[PDB]
């Protein structure tokens, strides 16, 4: 039994209304408030949920949420968990109830980044996606998680094995001191989680959304630009996943990626030393300062 | 040669912008679209700018039918065609087709004397989505279709079905029901595209130009989600969800703000390429809250 | 321009509706359709209410055929054709079309004096679904190919065919056949859509009007089932199951209760878009019973 | 409006035919045709009773070219049309058009005074299959494409063009060749369905009626078999396996017992919507065996 | 009826041919080729000899605009409809088509005064490969959609329009934009195959022929390849990387080395099949180095 | 796990100059120099290469890079190997890096021809793949490697069993003493190796590269003739393969085959006895000195 997609992400956030206005102001997330006095959700697709923004007054990532098929497969991720001797809790219903779940697994990376596992999210068909903004399109989801983060680990190779005993799979896939980060896969998406990038100071670099309409990402695209929100890298195509995307600070002082035509993880490993075309560094400070291009 | 592409657009008379905002984007899912106009605003449904217009003048009905051609060479054969039938026309000035958000424009009244417009090149709004007064599963029929389909008033059947012919919408009689007196009521249905019709008439006698309109959603749930609606905030329903015969389309007949019906509607099948009759409706459709001209027993 | 579109209808004289009903229905799998008219009753193949119509008037051949067109329109440029080429027709009225169950109608005769008939807008009855007098595994061919087709009595083979072509049907002699004398037969097929044809004669002399329909059904099942009851039955085999090199199409030919044939069939291909012809069939077909009019050995 | 649909058939005159059979059954995998005539035997290449007759005459060259028209009415508008051109043309009788295995025929003379027919009904073989004189691996592309295509002696280049484009045929110079005197040689290639070309001309100095005949085959592996049979029997190949940029088809050109040219050939793509030309073959077809009026250097 | 079909190519006057090699085909992906022609060099995008001629006369702006018909019937149709409507024409010799690489030709001018070619049967070097004058992902867009598309200088709007339906393209307004003293400009966009258009006019004030010419490459990459070229040799931009709302293609706009724009794009999506306009751009194409006559703001 | 390709081959060549108007001026491969003093590469894909030619002074095979999917993989063969009995290397970071690969196992098959394992080549999306001549298309290659080779192997039976335990699947496919050629495939391609074709002067015979155009091919073998180059066998089908093929003389004195449309293998074992049609005993030496077809 293997983990199917990344299913949700928490944050810890220090302003919920400016992650109102560009969460759903800009990218057109839709936002969900349930009169909890501490936390709203932003939605991409029918899931109740895919972000939970916990009014914290911190700004890192919070916990990643990864779905597993159901309970039989649950309780046999949990089984190679004691296996090989990783420490974890089976959460209680009320804890379930909480994330919005049915089955609930809690646990950490080696990383020490907060780490969980969960079948049957909360899905609301009744209530149709509304987008934050005008949208010519939709979200990329299904079956393929809410999108890609590139998180924090001090050990690269034991996040590697670590991962892929949770059933992602992946290797190193560029070689840029040679820095050769690691990406992995464990459904249609080219990757839901890279690590091994350099120094970082926060548990979480960036976070990438995909788009189904080119005109979504142009739509998102030049409302950051009349926003003066800092680009960090430019319009471009990563060789990897060959996605056309751009990289913009949010309200935390992390990035997201908003991206369109995002292409499957080939059958088996490759690797390279550049982009395509575009990622012209702009705003440097937020992790991404290399030249990706040449 | 030339025809009418599709029915683009229809300008209504209102008494209530308040009410009309509520119940077509709060209810139906269109959405409004204000320029700041101090006597109008509009209701959209896709990439155009609009499909309707809403004249707040304090009437309760039709105001104009906008029928849509390919260019403006189809345009001038069209109006060529209006000349040599002696078919009094006007030949809208730039500002006038400006009004209408359109290209050109040409203004007359079929038989029935319910002014009609045929015109070329809608403005679209490609830039801003289309995004929907209410949550939507899916969005609206109308690529190549037009906006829906409308049952209007015809004094005379014949005159009316000439005049359309001319047009380039296509189409007959296509239902028979038995009248108290022994006489049949043969009510016609056009279409000029893939939408099985978009356009009737013969229904008899009606007090307003329009007896309804008829939207469709690409997704059922749409239409559930719809009639959902109306039944919670109590709004009349003269006809419950059924079939008829003719389009095979699921649809409800329920009451506007200006007093006359809209039909909800979903999986419309195109028309036959040949022509048919029916003698009543497949299931559903009965008879509810009465006196919006559709009293008539379908089944 | 305007052409006939499919063979729509029959209209049958017959001596024995309860006879017809058991093998119509029994055997064949139409649907009995009794409207309770003192005179006829019919014959339901598909969502038409009825492609054949049988009057119990005591003879036992064709009353008239239906041919069918589009629409009002259509009708009207054919029965201007036929005015221009000295035809001589009747412009039916609604009580006439009604009858027929049709929106409109004209009626004339071909030049073998067979009553022809031309109409657009067939009663549908979508409401109560076709239900198949026998259990049935599929459905008939039906849909804008018309009822089958029929090969009818012509004194004047060319006459019939120019006659024909004005209708809108394509076709010529397909078959050339060795005559006694030394002659050559040579049956002109002619068809007006994806059925391979819809109408044949000159395959010389003929008694009745018709010498034989053939239906067709969607699933082969079907045929061996009705096969198996009509040999079961002890009815007149009069060609064995086989292939004609033109349709190429799976069937037999037997005795109906009127002293005529029916052909029911199985995967008739489209008629080829060139003009083609055979001096034999493929397979089967032998001669059985005697004296149908079909004695020729087409091996 | 009528036009020409396919390269029906062509009429040979041979001096030996017991080295065609030998050639096109053996080596090309056509079928054999004998019906007991005294004088003639046919080549059959699919459904069609024949393709080829091959008249035992003691010449050698073409007799006669057949080209297919849809039917009977198709026919008359063709005639019809000669007649205007001041065409002298033949009506067949009855007799002539069963001589040619056809329901109906024309003959006349193209500009060149190659003896030309116009056709419809050709005699088709459904009930015994094509069974080539040769193991074959597929069969030969004709459906809907005639047998092939042909080069034929033009004196007059312009003259033929519109005599064949009145047929319905299309196209133009396809090719620029330098010539010794600084002359351009232009030769014309036409089509008249999905067949590159069924027709072509203005190759210069001919001492025969046709130069070659083009056949295909649908699989690449007979276009093997034959070509490894003609290298094995020692027969000459005056152009060896390649491809011109036209018809894009891999094809090689060798001699046949009449001392003139088949091209057996596979992969030959459908003509370009809009007229091209080029000034040299893709790859290939080197020359080898000189004097057969291709010694042309190609590339 | 006959139709221009497409954009067959450009003649361009050019100052420095080692500049527009360097850019067209080093930056841009096109093919050079040489024919040892002391005056000229052809830019080649796809199987045609060329796309592009390039006239080394000291001069920077458009030499003439070649439009493709089908064949030389089609030529002649056009010729004819030139003539019906008093429009001079120049009838090419063979050695004029010879010049141009075509099989015949046409020769005059639009009401702009810019030199308008209609011709037919292109070179085409089947046999030499397209090979790109730098790394290429993919290829041109190209086949049944010419070369690209140009706006060119006219100063009279709506005779350029009627000369241009009569060449057989279509269109009309696909834009209205605020201008200074309260006018609106209503640029005209035109087609004549499956490209969004291949002519547009209209746009004020030109010092040159040309505008732009928009090339379009199958690959998005090869777009990304050249933008980044562009940016790094310090090209101008005039319009940075977005998207026109009519062909809703992603492009830029960047100076050529003859002061002009050309417009690299992908994914151009099909003329609607009805005339449509708007009010602005979807996103992207901010206004950057000025000067090249599109100033304007699209937003 | 089992081998995936046959992703790569080492040569040594005495003349490199001969090579690249070859390989390059008449096959229509890239040729790539990075500057390395003792080898050049030929590109016929998105990877960096497909051949490697060490400017040796020799003129044979050097080396055979069969490629796995990932790391796992890898190591998974590798265990086999071991468990086996099969002496093999598990090369260094630098070894791999060398042979522009993530991870590499060196080893030998039983007739001692160098065999290499590996996983993650280098990918050069963003300099798109452009030919040494023009090319009306591309390669056939994608999931597929670069082609076949036919091998030396002293132990027909011995070198079955080593390449079934690398994955690679197939038998005898011909019988013509009777010469009983062994066909082993791993993907889509009919066979990437062969093997048992009577007597051998080098490691290699021949080695085929398919093109996607008939075209190209024509392109190729217009050239080859009109250049003088010894044809062995002419244009011609064999009966497993079913592919249009020629075979001639290549800079280093053995053979390459240029082809086109290639069948896949069969789902099942089939032999024949003589090829389709074609393939016509030219220029003899070349150690295919067999009537083919009888
Ligand atoms: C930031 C970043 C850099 C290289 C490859 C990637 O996939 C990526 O996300
Ligand atoms: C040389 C050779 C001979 C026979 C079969 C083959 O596949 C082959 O490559
Ligand atoms: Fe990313
Ligand atoms: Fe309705
Ligand atoms: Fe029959
Ligand atoms: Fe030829
Ligand atoms: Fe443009
Ligand atoms: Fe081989």
């Amino acid at each position: 039994a293997k983990v199917t997609e990344l299913g949700y992400l928490g944050l810890s956030v220090s302003n919920l209304d400016a992650w109102r206005d560009y969460a759903a102001g800009i990218m057109g997330m839709q936002v969900v408030d349930d009169g909890e006095d501490d936390r709203i959700y932003l939605r991409m697709d029918r899931w109740h949920h895919r972000i939970v923004l916990h009014a914290d007054g911190s700004d890192d990532l919070a916990y990643i949420g990864w779905r597993v098929a159901g309970p039989v497969e649950l309780d046999e991720l949990a089984e190679q968990l004691k296996n090989a001797g990783i420490p974890f809790e089976v959460a209680s219903d009320a804890d379930a109830a909480e994330r919005r779940v049915l089955g609930l697994v809690k646990l950490h990376d080696p990383g020490g980044n907060p780490t969980e596992i969960f079948y049957g999210p909360q899905v609301d068909t009744s209530s149709p996606f509304h987008p934050g903004r005008p949208m010519f399109g939709k979200f990329v989801t299904e079956g393929q998680g809410l999108g890609h983060i590139i998180i924090r680990e001090d050990d690269v190779e034991e996040a590697t094995r670590f991962y892929r005993l949770l059933g992602l799979e992946g290797a190193v896939e560029y070689k840029f001191a040679v820095g050769t980060p690691v990406f992995m896969h464990c459904n249609d998406r080219h990757h839901s989680l890279a690590f091994g990038v350099g120094p970082m100071d926060k548990r979480i670099n960036h976070l990438m959304i995909e788009y189904t309409h080119l005109d979504d990402l142009g739509y998102a695209h030049d409302l950051v630009r009349q926003q003066k929100i800092d680009v960090t890298l430019q319009i471009g195509k990563h060789s990897n996943d060959e996605a056309l995307t751009f990289y913009c600070a949010n309200p935390s002082g992390w990035l997201w990626e908003p991206g369109w035509g995002s292409r499957p993880a080939p059958a088996q490993q490759e690797h390279y030393l550049r982009d395509i075309f575009g990622h012209d560094n702009e705003v440097e400070g937020y992790g991404l300062d290399i030249p990706l291009k040449g």
